[PDB]
């Protein structure tokens, strides 16, 4: 139908049919009269997986013929969301199968929604991984994610009477068609023991065995034929484990519970020894895949040339065991000296902090450590006395410093920061967006930005264009296509050529064209899925991504009930009609925002109902917010709010996903915030309240709520509103612990920025009268958006850190 | 190569090469550069696999058009063994597939020993139910087979300082390329909860849910194009299950625990609550599928015809939960009246009895039931008042008989006789040899027979001449085949054509032959595989089956004591040598059967390295015995030791095994025995001992070990060694758990057979110094032995339990 989408020949279109029916029948065991739809698309789904194998042996042949060096991306989340789309888009197969389908008389877009969400990650963290494999083997390299195969990702999340509930995410139960179980290349990882000294140095024994069991899934370039490898574990017990009889088998579970569950915490560190034995057993794996890897090359016994061959780039500090785990197996069981051991340790591995929050930071016990990995404590006492021997060389006499610096923290409790042990054994360490990058310099790692400033690095966050763009709106990207072809999709700097379009009417007109197409799609999805009704002409205010105090849904709140508020006041005065969208998930033990999300649903059943307000003013909760929904919503959104304290998200992500496909933006001056207005210009975004200078100042005075509270008579009503029990009648007090935190605790200032919100969002409501101006605007965001590829991203850490060369060049197919 | 094995089309070569080829890059992603031999096996087995698919759903289709009467076969185990082998050999395809593999550079039979066993039972219950499937498919029945998908099947055995160890049989690990998951047919099964009563009768509620999902495994018949379906449940926790957090997914394991692992007992009951939730949850699910089936049906809400259109056949007593569940399904859900429900099972349900062995039988305290059952402890109850008004009516005044025949047997603990479940709510019970199932009428079941007399029948097993004749002993059906065709495969009745070549010397010397090459291929299989060597002219005198004190396994250890201690005494007198080999597999908790592994390996240990003794006497014990291993020994073997105290040996089925394949045996009038000397003439089999009436007369008389220990002095002698610490020199008390049995709690009477069965070894001696005629003999037992192929049992189970025709006629291809 479409361009982009790529060629429907005859040839292709006859051999993808008769392959589909190959597939329904020797593969699903089925025929056309007992086929339901999941069968269909599982047939479909084996069709499109056959394209990749020949593509996967011949990219992991080159990589042993050519040896380059390779990339190990460590992370304990990838959140890859579906799989069929994007590997149809990647091999230029999308028309074709949507013609073969269509010949089969099958919907392939219906198929599509069959497909169950890879949810193997809790948001930003885990996307960004997503996207960075999927640009990693766009620009041809040789990289390898590595993680746990978590048999329940991300909690699917139900809201009952207005609340959150959990339910299991059994994203297995059907069979995963992309994943290969390779059980030929299981390894034994170790647990507990205790540490024996020889003359030939320390040993590990008495240990607890646990097998990893890795399965590999197949990553696409962007139409190039390389084909990297996502690398999951699978914990497995020991067939001899604990071996009455009947009682030890089914004590095998206690072993493979390491795979079992992700810990669904966003920006939160929770201390539980089966999160710290999750962290060890990928390590651990995967080190030593690494390893033979290395040694079954056509290179070289000599690990001096370790570093030139191998990159370890650590998502967080999860997998920070990593430092001690490699010193481990050089010094104990490949026998190198420490000095030696750890310059190769060094230069191999490098370190992206996400966060500066600090109940986010991983600081593990070191009673834990001293059950679980007496050897890896061990090394990380001696890495710690060296460190603070080069750091008391240094500054002399600063005592202080060294309690600062050090990686072991003095107290009741005696932890080990992970943050500090992932600097000290790696050459670079990144920050996610020039400001974030900025602040881990001033502030919190500033002691070892002055002992070793070349450590210290930026590379700003972005996201795939692939994914984001070409797969969840198409329609955008054909308009764009007809303008200045294709190129862009793997060079999305070329966006800028838009810019030369900015008063052509016909590309004005195409681009709101493609908005309200979007919308009405969306409305019509939440009708279908939701039984929820919505007003497409209204403007589309969203607030998508997890419910955090810091990125201030309540923010959000307050100014919806504002709106509410002036409505109630002056009925019959003309009010730009909103649709406000709110959608995310809670940590379960999370207990401020799930009471956040009650309030969401709570002010919704007030203005929903209230026929005064009419179809002027809509509140909806977005239930179960994640990937395979978010490619639904982004395309739709006309406002995305990214309005978190300055100097609280790193980067974030979403801000970039919205940009790209033609929504404008409200927020703070934060994280990759201030680089989108920067590359569009101030002008072309909707800026408002404290920069982080202005909350330093707030904090060296004081943050005194009741100030706001007292000044500002609409901010009173709705805190006498909600404490009054106007937003649960039956339930006066509801809203306690909301209203206590909001005027006595609130690490986040939220009163401190209403008043410059609430008047920016009535800028935004002014312009969006102007649909021409508005759409101007739109077009100077797309335009400038080319910054935020995550091909740009991965392009600066092969060059800046990891020393290879990215490569657009085909291989042969 | 050789006849049987079928055609090799050049045509048929090139294609499966080809898929071969398609298999290894597509559904393995390997290419020849990588693949390891378990690799060509997978490639192979989804390449047979393939042509079963099409006959798969054409064979069901056929059964939803025609509609015919289903025969559903209950059971807790199908002890499977490899398919891959059986399913060339069904399909025609052994010598193509060989042509193919030879033609692609790799050998057939190194690939055959890569697959695992799917060792889903424990011995000859489990092994009954697959020969049967076979059966079933060959005589074209619509049959299907229902069980329990366990992770962990019967446990490989290891043998450490002569002591048997267990370890975890984890078959599942490379995966099953044979089975299909079917999780669209899921269904949920009920625990717990309790019973309320309404207007509309009975309700049971506040249950905890437990799913059952479906995974079905094809079943060919031989050359016929009938594949039927095994379909296995496996347990799955409900995704709202216990739905802190991380504990709630974690617990999931708990219902899923179900169908963890076989319950590794042989003729013994362990009332333990999860192998009652094994036994209900098979039961449940299945009936709903069965009842699914019947609905949706070209016949028929009629539950009348139900009985026309289904049969129920309970593999012993462990899916006797069957019967008060249909009541419960057709009572309380579809709400027919009592009478009405009760016509329906018992007319659709049958029974057979495996044992009658005391300890094996069935009883569940009321209490178990109670709790995690409730209605069906209400309706069993229901049934028992029911059933004993009956027996009250027909024996007036007999007080006695109504305690006796009771489903409720009163005591310190109320305990259900699932036996007596059984009996009442079936048409007909079976025994499952003459012997047998007349000691049933005789003894057990008496009171019961003589109330139904027509409920009562015999049908003696047998085993399918497809696995334990052609695929095992490729040699032997090809030299028969070449004196009276290939019919017999399918209709062994045929093998007496062969007694018009008992004086046929070029015969003579083919049975011979094919005999020695069996010796020879399985010792040197001992010596690849075990690193023992074994000489190959001696006689191979084997003893494989479970360990069991019924078994007497412990009678042939103290001939092989018996003959060591001969030679020791006149060491340069002739004998003639003997190879003893004894297999089986202990309970886990049997003292006893561990102890008696034990013995025997420690009888080799002097034996076997007694300089003296030379290469007169070997004894080894064979190692993890199971299906795949049977498949090698049995053909090598010459002399069948079936020993069993007469009356104790339900049937056997190894028995038949051995005579099928050229085998003398040696053994009581126990079982089938008794039927296989019949049917070959007492001349031509070894039988010694007491039968069951000498048996009896010593229980009244008492017996006193005692009395043959004083009156024979060579098994005094034993019994002083074994004492003493002949046997065992660091350890002398090793065996003394051993010797008190034998002298003082013997159940079994292993000293009352003693000396007749050394005398008859001695006349089995004498005609193996005279090979033609020990052959003339073997020709008179294969020749013989078509009684005992399951195809006669399954036909006689057809005809005259479930009410159906079996064909030879093929299905279209
Ligand atoms: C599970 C969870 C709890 N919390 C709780 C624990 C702390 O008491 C509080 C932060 O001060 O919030 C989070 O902030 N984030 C989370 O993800
Ligand atoms: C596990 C097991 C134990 N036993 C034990 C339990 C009893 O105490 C004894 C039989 O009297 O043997 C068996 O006989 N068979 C078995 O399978």
């Amino acid at each position: 139908q479409i361009s982009v989408r790529g060629l429907a020949g005859v040839e292709n279109v006859t051999e993808l049919k008769k392959n589909f029916n190959r597939h329904l029948h020797f593969t699903l065991v089925k025929d056309r009269n007992v086929a339901t739809p999941r069968d269909y698309y599982f047939a479909l789904a084996h069709t499109v997986r056959d394209h990749l194998v020949g593509r996967w042996i011949r990219t992991q042949q080159h990589y042993y013929e050519k040896d380059p060096k390779r990339i190990y991306y460590l992370s304990l989340e990838f959140y890859m969301g579906r799989t069929l789309q994007n590997t149809m888009v990647n091999l230029a197969l999308e028309n074709a199968c949507d013609e073969a389908t269509y010949q089969l008389g099958l919907d392939m877009e219906e198929l599509e929604e069959i497909e169950e969400d890879a949810g193997l990650g809790n948001g930003g963290l885990g996307r960004l991984a997503a996207c960075f494999l999927d640009s990693m083997a766009t620009l041809g390299l040789a990289a390898y994610g590595y993680g746990i195969r978590y048999e329940f990702g991300i909690f699917n999340q139900k809201i009952c009477g207005g609340w959150q509930m959990e339910e299991a995410d059994d994203w297995l139960r059907y069979g995963n068609p992309w994943e290969k179980a390779r059980p030929e290349f299981t390894l034994p990882v170790h647990f507990y023991g205790r540490v024996e000294h020889t003359s030939q140095g320390a040993k590990w024994v008495d240990t607890q065995v646990v097998l990893a069991m890795p399965y590999d899934t197949p990553v696409p370039g962007y139409r190039n034929n390389v084909v990297n490898t996502m690398r999951l574990w699978s914990a497995k017990a020991p067939n001899d484990f604990n071996l009455g009889y009947i009682q030890a088998v089914l004590d095998r579970n206690l072993a493979e519970n390491i795979s079992r569950v992700l810990y669904p915490n966003d920006n939160f560190f929770e201390g539980k020894e089966l999160r710290l034995k999750q962290e060890y057993f990928v390590v651990a794996a995967t080190l030593q895949d690494i390893i033979r890897r290395f040694k079954s090359s056509k290179f070289g016994t000599n690990f001096d040339a370790f570093p030139d061959k191998v990159a370890i780039q650590l998502n967080d500090t999860h997998p920070s065991l990593a430092i001690p785990e490699l010193m481990r197996v050089l010094v104990d069981l490949e026998r190198l000296d420490w000095d030696k051991a750890w310059e190769v340790t060094v230069k191999t591995c490098a370190y992206t902090n996400h966060t500066v929050l600090p109940e986010a930071l991983e600081r593990w016990p070191v009673h834990l450590l001293e059950t679980l990995l007496p050897r890896h404590l061990q090394i990380i006492y001696e890495i710690n006395q060296r460190f603070l021997n080069r750091v008391a060389a240094a500054f002399p006499g600063d005592v202080d410093r060294l309690r600062r610096m050090s990686l072991v923290e003095e107290g009741a409790v005696k932890r080990i920061n992970m943050a500090h042990l992932c600097i000290a054994g790696s050459h670079a360490v990144n920050g996610v967006a020039r400001i974030h990058s900025e602040i881990l310099k001033k502030t919190i790692f500033k002691d070892f930005y002055e002992l070793e400033p070349h450590k210290f690095q930026n590379k700003t966050n972005g996201i795939t264009p692939r994914r984001w763009l070409v797969l969840c709106n198409p329609g955008l990207a054909e308009i764009i296509a007809e303008r200045i072809g294709e190129e862009y999709i793997s060079d999305l700097d070329q966006l800028r050529k838009l810019l030369s379009y900015v008063d052509d009417e016909a590309f004005i007109r195409d681009v709101a064209k493609v908005k309200q197409e979007n919308k009405l799609k969306f409305a019509a999805y939440l009708e279908r899925e939701y039984k929820v009704h919505i007003n497409p002409n209204s403007l589309f205010d969203v607030q998508v991504k997890r419910i955090h105090e810091y990125k201030r849904q309540l923010l959000n709140c307050l100014h919806v009930i504002t709106l509410y508020n002036r409505i109630k006041k002056e009925p019959n005065k003309f009010v730009v009609p909103r649709t406000v969208m709110i959608g995310g998930k809670a940590a379960p033990g999370y207990h401020m925002a799930k009471m956040i999300i009650k309030l969401i649903t709570a002010i919704g059943d007030v203005v929903n109902h209230d026929p005064v307000v009419g179809d002027r003013l809509r509140v909806i909760f977005l239930e179960n917010y994640r990937v395979s929904l978010a490619e639904k919503v982004i395309p739709a959104a006309d406002l995305s709010e990214q309005i978190s304290t300055a100097g609280t998200e790193a980067s974030g992500t979403g801000n970039m996903k919205f940009m790209l496909n033609g929504a404008l933006t409200i927020g703070t001056m934060d994280g990759a915030n201030v680089e989108m207005a920067e590359e569009a210009g101030e002008e072309n975004f909707f800026i408002f309240g404290m920069r982080v200078e202005d909350v330093d100042r707030l904090d060296q005075r004081g943050y005194n709520a009741q100030e706001y509270y007292d000044r500002i008579p609409e901010l009173r009503q709705i805190i006498e509103q909600l404490s009054s029990g106007f937003f649960s009648p039956k339930q006066p007090d509801l809203f306690k612990d909301i209203v206590n935190m909001l005027m006595h605790h609130d690490r986040f200032k939220v009163f401190a920025d209403y008043e410059e919100y609430v008047k920016c969002q009535e800028r935004v409501s002014a312009l969006y009268k102007n649909p021409r101006e508005w759409t101007r605007m739109v077009i100077r965001n797309i335009a400038t958006s080319g910054k935020f590829s995550s091909d740009r991203t991965i392009a600066q850490y092969a060059r800046e850190i990891w020393g290879v060369e990215p490569s657009r060049q085909r291989l042969p197919a």
